[PDB]
């Protein structure tokens, strides 16, 4: 038997209210810019949007972005979530300013905000997630391991109802940010421009000379002479012939990657949620640049 989670618009709010939150997040991202050696909080916000959505299970409709359960200790302390506390504390002051927004809507909106402010595509976003109680927090272990191969990646993502194209598009977000030894047992960025959203991950995967090395934590990762790295799960995208075709596609067509990421990422953030027919349409927020702010 599967739960239903129906979206309920937080009371009386409309598009101008959520655009105000987006703007608060965007402004903080622009100011609090020294984090992680001047990478900024953009990438950890996108990670946080993904980890809070990616516990979803299509089979029983548990986990996912709806309940905003990352705020509970079982989930907050998932070893897979190590590092994400920095994104949570970045958002805490925003939530105090806008205490009316649910936790789900805030964690997911922070990811949308960060992608757009890092020059990525527009991501339509829908409000309505409702905080659910502590007993609904998912058990640890639902997020993926990095030391596996293409068959594991494909199987993992079937749980999230993601197909080959969606998975490859979604992994493009590893253009952003980096791995941190003390968080995950891997170290290094995937590329040079790690707080601008581009198709650089696919380019580097195809064009770099990758060498399998062991890092100071005794895990294997692929390293290049440029100073980039790839997780085994990243690198498996060029080992699997179906994945590789899509990697080449996104490497050679920026716009297509942007459109496919937008669709897949929205779906990720909305998995598990039922929207009434009279729910508002998806919002498309303007960036600070578009508002002239
Ligand atoms: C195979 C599945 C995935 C694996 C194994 C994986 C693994 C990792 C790991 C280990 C990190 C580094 C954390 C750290 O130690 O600092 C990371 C970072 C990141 N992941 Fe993935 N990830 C996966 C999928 C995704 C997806 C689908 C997204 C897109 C929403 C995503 C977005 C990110 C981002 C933005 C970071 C950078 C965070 C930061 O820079 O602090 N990842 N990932």
């Amino acid at each position: 038997t599967p739960l239903v989670h129906v979206a309920s618009v937080e009371k009386g709010r409309s598009y101008e209210d959520f655009q105000k939150v987006y703007n608060a997040i965007a402004l903080k991202l622009r100011e609090d810019d020294e984090y992680d050696n001047y990478i900024g909080y953009g990438p950890v916000l996108v990670r946080l949007a993904w980890h809070t959505s990616g516990t979803w299970d299509k089979h029983d409709n548990t986990g996912g972005s709806y309940g905003g359960t990352y705020r509970f200790k079982k989930e907050f302390n998932d070893p897979s979530n190590a590092g994400l506390q920095n994104g949570f504390k970045f958002l805490e002051p925003i939530h105090k300013e806008f205490p009316w927004i649910s936790s789900g809507d805030l964690f997911s909106l922070g990811g949308v905000t960060a992608v757009q402010e890092m020059q990525g595509p527009k991501i339509p976003w829908r409000c309505g997630r409702v905080d659910t109680p502590e007993d609904t927090t998912p058990d640890n272990g639902r997020l993926p391991d990095a030391d596996k191969d293409a068959d594991y990646v494909r199987t993992f993502f079937q749980r999230l109802n993601m197909n080959d194209r969606e998975v490859v598009a979604l992994m493009g977000a590893h253009a952003l940010g980096k791995t941190h030894l003390k968080n995950s047992g891997y170290e290094g960025p995937w590329g040079a421009a790690n707080n601008v959203f581009t198709n650089e991950f696919y380019l580097n995967l195809l064009n770099e000379d990758w060498k399998l090395e062991k890092n100071d934590a005794n895990n294997e990762q692929w390293d290049s002479k440029s100073g980039y790295m790839m997780l085994p799960t990243d690198y498996s995208l060029i080992q699997d012939p179906k994945y590789l075709s899509i990697v080449k596609e996104y490497a050679n067509d920026q716009d297509k990657f942007f459109k496919d990421f937008s669709k897949a990422f929205e779906k990720l953030l909305e998995n598990g949620i039922t929207f009434p027919k009279d729910a508002p349409s998806p919002f498309i927020f303007k960036t600070l640049e578009e508002q002239g702010l």
